[PDB]
């Protein structure tokens, strides 16, 4: 099974996704992020970012307030279970992370935490 | 707080939010959804339903193949907590159900099962 | 036929519609713009402004530098058909306009100049 | 300045993009077309087709017609500028088209004409 996904964040508040499966299988995933976009990160800066959902809000809230110099994460977040730098226009970066910091029977979601992005970038992943 | 709100599904393949929050304060909540679309509900019809969210995909799929008949819904679906009828252009139809089905800890998918359309119209709801 | 149109702008970035369609026999055409979001309307504001197609771009560029307190519209510009005030969440205005503004062989947008909001929440009128 | 776009569809009824924007200076453009869902064309297939804006709703309302085996689009329809063909996922097909063939003053859209798609999946297409 693949243990990747291409995932971009474009100009119109979207990533191109709001699902994504990693097969129980994977040891690994990635990933791949772009920003095919014209505007520079500091007023459409995406990123994506992996929490539960019961985290998600305090993530989003406490991210927000750090600003462009922090990539909108608050530092030593350890909700954070694994996230891309925040890119802008023609910028790209990849996350790995292990499969087993995932679990059965929790649900999780990846989101972008620039300023109020997340009302749209936002998705469920979960294994399977 | 407020325990009811307005959906709405559209000739465009979407709801017009992806996340509801239910106040725990509520005994009981109401979805009215409308379909402001010139569409018949063969070709665009939706419903709103609600399931947790291990129990989605099949609610959608069994849902599907239901056919239009039986609104896309499979007979005696114990999985449904709570839906609407599926509607088509300028119709409209409310739920209420009660605030007791749901759980903290638990979290909650809701969606429309009309062929296909689930990969859009679907969104988060959560007590707070 | 109806000569108005409803009109939403979320907390998501969107409208509910990307494409409106004024009937010929129509003498004047209503737009009724709400808010059902919670989000303020200087992180989240929404109007809805018509323009022809070639127009949009300047209308957008000048209308984003006038600010909150312009409701994000140039003073004076005579490129605007039609537009309502700029809302938040739980607002709503409407605009009347006579249609014999609008011509045949021509092309219209309409779109939100809250800044960057446009890059999603914008669509097309056209007579018919 | 640059002659390609890349243009997904995906399992959500979307592309990544509602505007192009072809320069003027360019001679040739190229959009390069991928369908990175899991569902085949027979269910959500997406092809990228140009007309101008007063031609769309012919070419889509005929195109719908045409049925699976002619990438719906009508035969020998002349109304289309340029197009790609009908992929499902895990394909990919590019087009190629002589910048010529459009005019400043005229305006362009661009769709997918698998049945219905065509209400989310259109753009704008504009020379500057
Ligand atoms: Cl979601
Ligand atoms: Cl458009
Ligand atoms: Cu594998
Ligand atoms: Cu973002
Ligand atoms: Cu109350
Ligand atoms: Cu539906
Ligand atoms: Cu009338
Ligand atoms: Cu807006
Ligand atoms: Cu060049
Ligand atoms: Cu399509």
């Amino acid at each position: 099974a693949e243990c990747s996904v291409d995932i971009q964040g474009n100009d119109q508040f979207q990533f191109n996704t709001n699902a994504i499966t990693v097969d129980k299988s994977c040891k690994q995933f990635t990933v791949n992020l772009s920003h095919p976009g014209n505007l520079p990160k500091n007023v459409m800066g995406h990123n994506w970012v992996l929490s539960t959902a019961a985290d998600m809000q305090g993530v989003v809230t406490d991210g927000m307030a750090s600003g462009l110099d922090k990539d909108y994460l608050k530092p030593d977040d350890s909700r954070v279970i694994a996230h891309t730098k925040l890119i802008g226009s023609g910028e790209k970066d990849s996350v790995t992370f292990d499969v087993s910091k995932l679990k059965e029977g929790e649900q999780y979601m990846f989101f972008c935490t620039f300023p109020f992005h997340s009302a749209l970038m936002k998705g469920t992943l979960t294994l399977k």
